C-alpha cells in the first residue's frame, strides 16, 4: 500500500505583488492532477492533512521563529511586503503559516501510517517548501523545514535513535536541513545540488563537499556538489552508484526522507538540469531497497508544472510497484564524486 497526502489548502499561500513569482499555488495542483490522469491516485491509500502543533514545530524552530511567522496571518499587505523582504527570498501571505503547518502536519501523519505499518510507503504533495528553513529564520520560500521536523517527529513517535535518512535531490542545496542534523549521527543527510563554487542559490560555502558534519555528527553530512555542466540522469545515476547507495546501505536508515524537489528535471526554468521522469523513477527504485521500503517523498522545489508532475507521478508509480522504465559522464561530474570520496572515505568503509 502506497499512502498520498494532498490538501488544496496548501493552494493558498500565495504571492500578491508578483503573480508571476514561480512558487506557484499550481504546483500542488497540477502534480495531484496528474495523478488522477495516470490512474495513481485510486491505487494510493489517501492519508490526511493536519496542522503542525507549535509544540512539533519547536522540534525543529525558535519559539521566536515560530511567534513571527505566526504573527503574519492578520497582517496588513504592507506589513507582510515588510516581514517578508527580511528574509532572502521570501513572501508571505496571510494563509502562509496555515499552509507550513499543513504541509509539517502533512508528513507527520505520512510518516506515522507508515511507521504504523498502515502502508508501505507514501508520498507528500505539500506546498511551501522547507529545506531553506534554518532553525531561526525563514529563507528560499520555506518557512518551516518539513524534512527536517519530520524526521525529528518520526523519532519521537518510535525512539530518538531512530536512523533516517534524508536524501534531498532538490537541485539547490538545503541548508536548513544540514544545520539542523549538523553535530547529529542519527539523522544522515545527502544533498545532491548544483553549486557553480557558491553562485547558485543558496550561495553558502556550507553547501561544499568538504562539510562533512560536525562533532558526533561528522561523517554524517553528505554534500555532493556540481559544477560546469547540465547534469542529467547519467550523472545523477553515477553519484548513486559510487556514493548515494553504498553510504545508505552501510547506514542502514530504517526511515527514508526525499527532500523531492523537481527543480533538476528537464525543463525546469531554475535548474538548468536535465534529469527525466525515468531518471527519477530510478532514483525512488533504489532507494526503494532501503529501509524495508518505507520511503516517503516530500515535494519541495521544481517549477516546471509539467515537469514536475511527470516526474513525481513517476515516483509514485514506482513506490506501487511499477515496473522501472527504459533509460559518459561530465568530466566535472567525476571530478565532484571523486571529491566526495575524498571527504568521506574516511568515514563509510563502503566507499574503499
Ligand atoms: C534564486 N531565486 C530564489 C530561489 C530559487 C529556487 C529555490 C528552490 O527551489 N529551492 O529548493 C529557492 C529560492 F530562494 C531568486 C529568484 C529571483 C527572481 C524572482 C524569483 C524567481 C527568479 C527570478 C529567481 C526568485
Ligand atoms: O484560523 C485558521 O484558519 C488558521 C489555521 C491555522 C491557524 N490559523
Ligand atoms: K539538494
Ligand atoms: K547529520
Ligand atoms: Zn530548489
Amino acid at each position: 500500500i502506497t499512502g498520498l497526502v494532498y490538501d488544496q489548502r496548501m493552494m493558498l499561500h500565495h504571492n500578491m505583488w508578483d503573480s508571476h513569482h514561480p512558487e506557484l499555488p499550481q504546483r500542488i495542483s497540477r502534480i495531484f492532477s496528474r495523478h488522477e490522469e495516470l490512474r495513481l491516485l485510486s491505487r494510493c491509500h489517501r492519508i490526511p492533512a493536519r496542522l503542525a502543533t507549535e509544540e512539533e514545530l519547536a522540534l525543529c524552530h525558535s519559539s521566536k521563529h515560530i511567534s513571527i511567522i505566526k504573527s503574519s496571518e492578520h497582517m496588513k499587505p504592507r506589513d507582510l511586503n515588510r516581514l517578508g523582504d527580511e528574509y532572502n527570498s521570501i513572501f508571505i501571505s496571510n494563509e502562509s503559516y496555515t499552509c507550513a503547518l499543513l504541509a509539517a502536519g502533512s508528513c507527520f501523519n505520512s510518516a506515522q501510517a507508515i511507521l504504523t505499518g498502515q502502508v508501505r510507503n507514501a508520498v507528500a504533495i505539500v506546498r511551501p517548501p522547507g529545506h531553506h528553513a534554518e532553525k531561526d529564520t525563514a529563507c528560499g520560500f520555506c518557512f518551516f523545514n518539513t524534512a527536517a521536523l519530520t524526521a525529528r517527529y518520526a523519532q519521537s513517535i518510535t525512539r530518538e535513535s531512530l536512523r533516517v535518512l534524508i536524501v534531498d535531490w532538490d537541485v539547490h542545496h538545503g541548508n536548513g536541513t544540514q544545520h539542523i542534523f549538523e553535530e547529529d549521527d542519527s539523522v544522515l543527510y545527502i544533498s545532491l545540488h548544483r553549486y557553480e563554487d557558491g553562485a547558485f542559490f543558496p550561495n553558502s560555502e556550507d553547501a561544499n563537499y568538504d562539510k562533512v558534519g560536525l562533532g558526533k555528527g561528522r561523517g554524517y553530512n553528505v554534500n555532493i556538489p556540481w559544477n560546469g555542466g547540465k547534469m542529467g540522469d547519467p550523472e545523477y545515476m553515477a553519484a548513486f552508484h559510487h556514493l548515494v547507495m553504498p553510504i545508505a546501505r552501510e547506514f542502514a536508515p530504517e526511515l527514508v526522507l526525499v527532500s523531492a524537489g523537481f527543480d533538476a528535471a528537464r525543463g525546469d526554468p531554475l535548474g538548468g538540469f536535465q534529469v527525466t521522469p525515468e531518471g527519477y523513477a530510478h532514483l525512488t527504485h533504489q532507494l526503494m531497497s532501503l529501509a524495508a521500503g518505507r520511503v516517503l517523498i516530500i515535494l519541495e522545489g521544481g517549477y516546471n508544472l509539467t515537469s514536475i508532475s511527470e516526474s513525481m507521478s513517476m515516483c509514485t508509480s514506482m513506490l506501487l510497484g511499477d515496473s522501472p522504465p527504459s533509460l559518459p559522464l561530465k568530466t566535472s561530474a567525476t571530478v565532484s564524486i571523486n571529491n566526495v570520496l575524498r571527504a568521506h572515505a574516511p568515514f563509510w568503509s563502503s566507499l574503499r
